[PDB]
């Protein structure tokens, strides 16, 4: 279904393009093809359903004469369902123009405060007039949850990590705020993200939610195809085999972001960086979680300090010195390595490192700048 | 009203110099400040996630003094806290007093890292590996308490649904219009007055949670003192009596923000604006919800269109013309009314109007600007 | 040259799209076609040149084996020039990958802090070693001005209005901060903007600078084709003739933004809104400057107060009441007018009004809500 | 040092309660506060646009007292101001004292509208229509002065080029890295120390303009008191003498931000960090510019790679390993060094390193987490 992941990509790109480009896409695919992709997105982002009794909420999408109706069913502790049925008597209604809802789910930039949709709230009550205290309270909560799933309002990544139950926040690690600092500027971008290391898929769900325009790719040596869903593809590949990493990029890249949360075997960490850093988009970010295995013999680490050559912390110390390559003394001719030339910033926190890729060539300090505090006070 | 002033001082110090925050912590001491910080964490960490009774420790240290609290989180129960030893509690959070004051009551971007210490299950009941439940419940518990320890931007739409106010999710779709016009004040030490508590107080709790540095005032003719809590005061007064409005501003103001969600009686709406707009902070905002009563005879409205003089929509039309007062023809002798002079922006949406106060005096179009082809030809 | 304005539009849309879409565009057009469009943008945004003596700054762009060199000449009070020449001995150099510079000029989202470009600063001095105090100071300022013209760092619209010398700020009007409040959320969007009312073109230059991804359209009844340049097209049309307004939208729309700063003849103001409001993109903004003519008989206004029917302020009072259409009593059946149905917000300041377009259908207050303060205290 | 404390009080009041700002304006009075506000407007409106001698009036009123200033703008000349009558000056700006204090020294989104009054050429010298020059020069003059009256975000890259500092535009490309790591402090009442004034002071003026609410301290072994101005103090001290560093922090600190742009002598860089990092605000930032001297023997560096122990790059490598201190093998008896315990983030770019201070104590990976297939099999 690599024709089905290209259709979502096309809807996502048109959502941040010209009116003409969005008009040409909605013409070609039609309402009947696009609507179910939008309904899938609403179910995924409106979860979890509030603590309420089975309540129906209607969603209608219109585009150039055509209109399609869906009814969503919300109930405490249950998966939100949708069926293509008439709105009929359902007293909780949301209406969208197709172009508005595509921009509301997949558009970049500030969410719209007002005028993106129509709404009908209990204009008729099963009560007859003033609704039951239950019907009214459950009604507010139901239609609010669906509207929340219809947009791209900024989510709190700390809560998403607790909600999807990933170890990225709340005990073993405190990463998600640093992910907001370094990946936040890409939330609006149509990104392709690769997480090495997927039982599992929690963190993949979190990235699908955070990057509302993203395609999420989960790489593991074991099959995880049962996690596959819209904008979330799992791939089988070994991070210790350069040819399998290349095949992953050849098929699903290039990636704006690559996160190594895999085996944490020092060798694997080093191979994934050497192979994938060159394939990462310039201006993109490479992340390595779980630095601690640097010191664990069972992960190809050494239990010494300073960290032993060929361990993740030793690597981070060499990358750090690599950023200053232009200022280093070089006997005769020298060309900078790929990592010296393309790593413009290294962010080191407890148990995690962020590698900014970019052109690292500002030129070293000119020869005409004094190389002693002598010649300064002598001028 | 001596307990309101102590919180206000902790809030202001949180946004001041290191010297000013050092002076305050020295004067009041940890013992007096700590319970105020614990009260906020309980208020903002709510609600407990769907888990079994789990204990989380919060330790607060200042200049050699340390005080420990243990919080109890359980599915569907109010979060509790007791000043207890933390020795046997394997989920712990550690804060310096100046850090926890800024985290709760500081303006400025939430700190991503290094604000606190944390001990997560370094020891387990089993003593070799924690159960699937113990670990999962642990993550949720310490996550909920940590979210309560800071001022990370909340989604005002979700706050309205959580606090079960009618400001979002059916009758009204206001909260993003509030984010648009009040958002720039989230970091400010605001005093906000909401006229009409309506049982009730939902929107007061919403504003308390949104304005992490704010003092919230709920004004109603009926007693609502059963809602009173830290940073939330209810005042008994009538929005139809200018002297009772003035007494509210004389005691609890001035207000940065004033919202009219009261009786919606056209006369009351007009009296409240005439009395309180002149007392509102310059650069502050005055809001009128539920404009529809303009058309309801039972609210002192007229069921006609255009809206009848003395109804809220007619008032908003005259305010709109008032902003152009310098361009209107009149005698030089003309002096602008308080509203003509002090209303610089009027924002009209469905059933809500936002009034920006400021100096409306840029000068009318100079007399040397042509007014016809009569003047262009010369 | 409506094939030349479509080429810029294509470069702008690809700048905020997928890697594949940007790769396909740079392949089709090639470096030789794209580079001059990027050089034109750099000259336009690097102005004004600093108060310095004739200094040369080199800019090189590379894409898949091909590389093109340009040398820009900056001098106090003179137009910045560019020639396609070799960098040769020029000691002030900036290098870009084509894809980076397209995203840097036309990309949406946070400017890149680091790694977007290469630079060589006076590695050789005409001096021989430590440069002349003039050469060094002039060098800093020259290469800084060109780098500033190579990005999309947020400009201060108040300064742009003073720089291009438009009456939108600094005496007669104080508009530009309110334009930032209402149009700021579109700066990153590939917008088509129409200003009715163009001697002149100052404000058009300002919009081209502010919307770094925008196409600017200046409508006037007189010819202004001498102002035409990249992303800035002038059109001849009368704002009192609905058929000429339609022709403008048919050819160059739809517009995200429409500003009426024209004749200020009340009739013209009313005709432009009635015709163009329906053609404006939903979620878009319609602006009317110079409300004062409401009261000037020479502009079809009346010198009375309240303002006379058929004058701009009277219109703004009816639009304001129009937003509450659902709450108004309607004898028998009624359908809301286009303006009641599609105006979700009205912003009225001194001498200017902002009209937000959107779906205005939340439903009026349900019949089951009490219509007396009687039935409330009786429940 | 009594003049620094008066500005600090006006800055803090600007970000406090209406009551606190009312107390301060009452105590000091308009006569004492006004010249401080005029000094800022001259500093921030600079430079005058390319125009002929044009006069702009600024009137400041408080509780019935009003004081008028006339500013003179001319192409290539320092902007002047005199407390003069404004009767004959047709370009005028009017401000209430509380508004002009917030506009200059307030945190929070620049006010779009209603902060001030303005009179623009309601009367002309000609008395029927102003010349092309008179009008054009007027727009520019009153525009320049209005830009100086507020705190609208400046482009730190343009500030560096305007103030002619080497932090941007050739030798270094630092300023966007400063926007990234210091930007969240623009609104805060910071005390920033820049070690090394280098004639000089350009970067001090840049920081003064950027941190509109900040007090800027320039530390150098040579006298630089000729640069001293409002919100800008130069201190004589040696970054190689821990007792002289401590005296700087004891007199003018604590500092939110400390930048090392001094001698670049490896030993001095190490001594400055060892002494001042412990005194830096928690949640504050320590910056080291010009890492290249790591490799220069004339700076106490070694011309080898990897960098030699006791050189700046070796220090940064050890700090990086220091952040993982909890995961390193050692005896339980191990106690973390000040830098291991208090360095929570290290940001390395070309020739510059940013050190985040905070509590680095989240706990190392629990002992119950498997360390091999040896443990996975059980
Ligand atoms: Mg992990
Ligand atoms: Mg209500
Ligand atoms: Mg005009
Ligand atoms: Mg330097």
């Amino acid at each position: 279904t690599t024709h089905e992941i290209e259709t979502v990509e096309r809807i996502i790109l048109a959502a941040g393009s010209s009116a003409a480009s969005l008009a040409d896409l909605t013409t070609e695919l039609g309402l009947a093809r696009i609507a179910p992709v939008l309904i899938d997105e609403i179910l995924f982002r409106a979860e979890p359903a509030p603590d309420i009794e089975r309540t129906e909420v209607a969603v209608q999408i219109t585009h150039r004469g055509e209109t399609v109706d869906f009814v969503l069913t919300l109930q405490s502790g249950e998966l939100i369902k949708a069926e293509q049925r008439p709105v009929g008597d359902v007293p909780l209604r949301i209406g969208y123009e197709l172009t508005d809802l595509i921009a509301e789910l997949f558009g970049p930039g500030a969410p719209r405060a007002v005028g993106a949709r129509s709404t009908n709230f209990l204009r008729t009550t099963t009560s007859g007039s003033i609704p039951g205290p239950s019907e009214l309270s459950d009604g507010f909560q139901a239609i609010s949850a669906v509207v929340a799933g219809c947009g791209h309002r900024r989510p709190d990544l700390n809560l998403l990590a607790s909600h999807y139950r990933t170890d990225k926040w709340g005990g073993l690690h405190w990463f998600t705020p640093l992910y907001e600092r370094h990946l936040g500027e890409f939330r609006d971008r149509p990104v392709r993200i690769l997480e090495i290391g997927v039982g599992g898929g929690e963190s993949l769900k979190m990235w699908k939610r955070y990057f509302h325009r993203g395609l999420v790719f989960g790489m593991d040596v074991f099959d995880k195809s049962f996690l596959d869903q819209q904008r979330l593809c799992t791939v089988r590949a070994d991070q210790s085999k350069p040819e399998e990493l290349a095949a992953v990029d050849d098929k699903y890249g290039p990636f704006d972001i690559i996160i190594d949360d895999g085996s944490h075997i020092n060798g694997h960490v080093r191979t994934s960086l050497e192979t994938l850093f060159p394939r990462l988009r310039s201006g993109g970010v490479y992340v390595i979680e779980d630095l601690w295995t640097t010191y664990a013999p069972g992960f190809g680490g050494q239990a010494q300090c300073p960290a032993a050559p060929g361990t993740t912390v030793s690597l981070l110390k060499n990358l750090l010195e690599g950023v200053q390559h232009e200022e280093q003394p070089h006997a005769g001719s020298y060309e900078p390595s790929y990592l010296e030339r393309n790593l413009v910033g290294l962010h080191t926190y407890h148990n995690i490192a962020f590698l900014e890729k970019g052109v690292n060539a500002e030129g070293g300090v000119p020869a005409w700048v004094p190389r002693s505090l002598d010649d300064i006070l002598h001028l």
